[PDB]
């Protein structure tokens, strides 16, 4: 709590809730999350962030567990960035309808043109903004 934390000495905005699953349950998801990446062409997952992205060679887009907290990067491809947030259970899930939303999405208007956007879990809602900042945004 020495800096990062200044102001904010802890998240307030937190549900405060724990972990009720075994840990076995979870390593059975790995395995089927790892074995989806496998045959998921486009994906790609890392051991040093323990994550995945897929690439439409247009932005970069990468997909999270509950935790959030490795979302910002300091690296800039030039391109438009999606921060999509979804369980590992639900992970194959949350891709079948997102990348939909996606697609369907870029169909009507490119998603290059809003400078930040962000995807939420299926039950969440998501939003982008043109400047990535302002009064007009898209939801879907």
């Amino acid at each position: 709590m020495a800096y990062g934390k200044s102001r904010y000495n802890s998240y307030r905005k937190r549900s405060f809730n724990r972990s009720n699953k075994q840990r076995r349950e979870y390593a059975q998801e790995m395995d089927r999350l790892e074995k989806a990446f496998e045959n998921l062409d486009g994906w790609y997952l890392s051991s040093m962030k323990d994550s995945a992205y897929k690439d439409f060679g247009k932005y970069e887009i990468r997909l999270s567990n509950h935790s959030a907290d490795n979302k910002y990067h300091d690296l800039e491809n030039g391109r438009l960035i999606v921060n999509i947030k979804a369980s590992k259970l639900n992970f194959v899930d949350i891709i079948e309808n997102k990348l939909d939303k996606i697609i369907e999405k870029i169909d009507k208007l490119d998603l290059d043109k809003y400078r930040f956007i962000n995807a939420t879990n299926l039950e969440h809602d998501i939003k982008c903004y043109y400047k990535g900042f302002k009064t007009k945004k898209e939801v879907i």
